[PDB]
């Protein structure tokens, strides 16, 4: 008989049902080996090596020490029994570098003498599994070296950086490179909010009627806003910087309440005149099929799922044969999937809404072996979301919602474009002796197209307009008169930059090239668990400890938390996965120093060991645990310190001949860092 090893029991039962008899299917429950987690994990043979606890022999080309987990040994025993009376072996783990490394570890652990076959697949269906089992491929050692390079890199990073965090910030603080970079993103946005200063600006909102000079203009009444006063443009929210002063761009005029009421008063009684009216046709192409990044984003905005929950649901959907592999950076659809989406599309929305030619959204992927297709429904024919809503009855009651999202996205990717018109409106009038201009913008939707099947949701904090929202304006002619219904002077203020959500954080991690489909949700979940970041509604808010660690790394180990260097490291790991870079050369280069890599990187600056040593002794600590905020109304610098009791406020005041003497207050997590202003600081003292 034949043996087949997978990672989870569900995958094992499904593959067992599809392969039939003559195949035995067992799971390995994930990884069977790992680096030593304690001194007791080191076998007696390696206890003579002083590097065994670290598990990496940096002086022997980073030779790792792989030990079988104490709870996993029994599993291996079972796998060592089944291999006795079978005549063939099949490693059916996931096709990414994780699953390839699991396969490699299984080979090193079991050491089979019968032929070995690695079968890969990105959907669990009977045709795809039977096809994969009949056409195997060789074990990609480059993927194994990429995953292994990541593991060793993380072990060395923790080994070199964790003690710094224990001595300078707080013990029991777990280190983490990419986590500290994403934490730096969030801390940077919070700092931007703290330094922000609002600025006031005023305009005039007008309600205009056109049913007198055009007794059939729909809509009859529309809105317009003041844009110019006697040739000078009226300031808006975009004309100020983060400190509240006008930008060094075009010349504008800032209005207040008295000026706006004066202009509206001098405008009442008269009429306005249409100066310009321009309609431009536009077409909107459908959204690409889902990948991990876009799936987590849209699942967060529309379904309020966290990235972790999205990936859990998507894992259960994938292993049960409902969706394709959820860890992909590809938006490609095979011909059968395209034909399925076009069939369901024509069946549900009609022939005019189908794209007249099959649409392909092929983009550059990081590795052609790890990602084949997009996240889409599985099979030659897509299971209807109602049938899936029938089968998934019980504890998992959102899986049908995620599945329906994927289905609507996939079907909508093969539908027709969305036609419409965009409208520009320039109006003029006379307030006293000053000419005034009233602008109005419009946008219609003549044909919805794919928008009848899928519409992306706007980010909650960023705000904006959806792709199917209409701002309809009547058809007007240059020189047409308009009647004024109301003149309301309007006041506004510049708003601070928006906080990140999980969706906008995932988008940032992808744009900066810092995250991969395998790491988004783990980055978010990890930075939330370790206490660096918490949630206010849907906003990510950094704690003060996150300020302390981010400040330390920024001030003394800047290369570790630089965005471009981190993205470069991810690109080099990917280059190892493709066989263009070698694990040994990269690890020597990064740890001990070399001549390869982007300028001024850790590898080009002496390596990780020497840089952590040099930068560690190059500090005097002192204010590492102090986050400077501002000064008070007497000139005393106020800052926040993180101690055993948590975050507390501190300043320095004189103290009767024995001056100075510090003053401390206590603050909980109720006050976000941007709310802790000078007034709030004085109230808490």
């Amino acid at each position: 008989r034949r043996l087949v090893i997978v990672e989870s029991p569900t995958k094992a039962r499904k593959l067992a049902s599809y392969l039939g008899s003559g195949y035995i299917v067992e799971s390995s429950r994930g990884h069977i080996r790992d680096l030593p987690r304690a001194a007791s994990d080191v076998p007696a043979k390696y206890k003579s090596q002083p590097w065994a606890r670290l598990g990496v022999n940096v002086d022997a080309d980073f030779e790792p020490l792989y030990i079988i987990s104490p709870e996993k040994r029994s599993t291996v025993s079972e796998l060592r029994g089944l291999l006795k009376d079978v005549d063939e072996l099949y490693l059916a783990t996931d096709g990414d570098r994780e699953g390839e490394a699991i396969a490699w570890h299984l080979l090193e652990t079991l050491k089979p003498r019968i032929p070995v076959k690695r079968m890969v697949f990105h959907e669990i269906t009977e045709p795809a599994i039977r096809a994969a089992a009949e056409h195997p491929r060789d074990l990609d050692i480059d993927l194994v070296d990429a995953q292994e390079t990541r593991r060793i890199l993380d072990r060395l990073y923790g080994y070199e950086v964790s003690p710094v965090l224990w001595k300078k910030v707080a013990p029991k603080l777990s280190a983490g490179r990419v986590q500290s970079v994403a934490t730096r993103i969030i801390v940077a946005r919070e700092r931007d909010r703290m330094a922000f200063r609002s600025a006031a600006y005023w305009d005039i909102l007008a309600k205009l009627d056109a049913s007198v000079s055009d007794p059939d203009a729909a809509p009859p009444t529309f809105s317009a806003r003041l844009t110019a006063v006697a040739g000078r443009r009226v300031a808006t929210g975009r004309d100020f910087d983060s400190l509240g002063t006008l930008r060094k761009g075009d010349e504008v005029i800032v209005l207040d309440e008295g000026s706006a009421t004066a202009l509206a008063a001098g405008l009442d009684g008269t009429q306005l005149t249409v100066a310009s009216a321009e309609e431009k046709p536009y077409a909107r192409r459908p959204y690409p099929p889902f990948m991990t990044s876009t799936l987590q984003q849209e699942a967060s905005r529309k379904l309020r799922f966290s990235a972790e929950r999205t990936m859990s649901i998507a894992q259960r959907l994938y292993e049960n044969g409902y969706i394709t592999y959820m860890r992909t950076d590809s938006t490609t659809l095979s011909e059968s999937a395209i034909n399925a989406a076009r069939t369901q599309a024509r069946q549900l929305y009609g022939d005019e809404y189908v794209a007249p030619a099959p649409r392909q959204y092929t983009r550059k992927v990081k590795n052609a072996q790890e990602a084949h297709e997009a996240i889409r429904p599985a099979g030659e024919t897509f299971a209807t979301p109602d049938a899936v809503r029938r089968e998934l009855d019980g504890p998992n009651i959102d899986d049908f919602r995620l599945y329906e999202l994927i289905w609507q996205r996939t079907v909508a990717s093969q539908m027709a474009d969305a036609r419409g018109m965009t409208l520009s409106l320039r109006i003029t009038g006379m307030s006293g002796h000053q000419e005034v201009v009233f602008s109005a913008t419009g946008r219609t939707l003549t044909f919805p197209g794919f928008l009848k099947a899928y519409v992306e949701t706007v980010d909650e904090l960023v705000g904006g307009e959806a792709d199917d929202a209409e701002r309809r304006l009547p058809h007007l002619t240059p020189g047409q008169r308009l009647d004024i219904v109301e003149l309301t002077p309007d006041g506004h203020a510049t708003n601070p930059p928006a906080r990140y959500t999980e969706a906008s954080l995932v988008k940032a991690l992808e744009e900066l090239g810092i995250g991969r489909p395998s790491t988004y949700s783990s980055i978010i979940k990890t930075i939330q668990d370790r206490g660096y970041v918490h949630k206010k509604g849907s906003a990510l808010v950094p704690s003060w400890v996150a300020f302390a660690v981010t400040g330390l790394l920024e001030q003394h180990f800047g290369r570790l938390v630089d965005y471009d260097f981190t993205a470069a490291m991810e690109d080099e790991l990917d280059e190892i996965a493709a066989g263009n870079e070698r694990r040994t050369n990269w690890l020597n280069n990064f740890y001990f120093g070399g001549d390869h890599g982007v300028p001024d990187s850790v590898a080009r600056s002496g390596g990780l060991k020497k840089l952590v040593g040099i930068n560690l002794e190059g500090i005097d600590a002192r204010e590492v645990n102090s986050i400077k905020l501002f000064d008070d109304t007497h000139g005393r610098p106020i800052y926040v310190r993180v101690g055993k009791n948590g975050p507390y406020l501190e300043r320095l005041v004189a103290g009767d001949t024995g001056e100075p003497t510090p003053q401390r207050a206590n603050l909980s997590d109720s006050i976000t860092p941007d709310e802790l202003t000078l007034q709030v600081a004085e109230e808490l003292f």
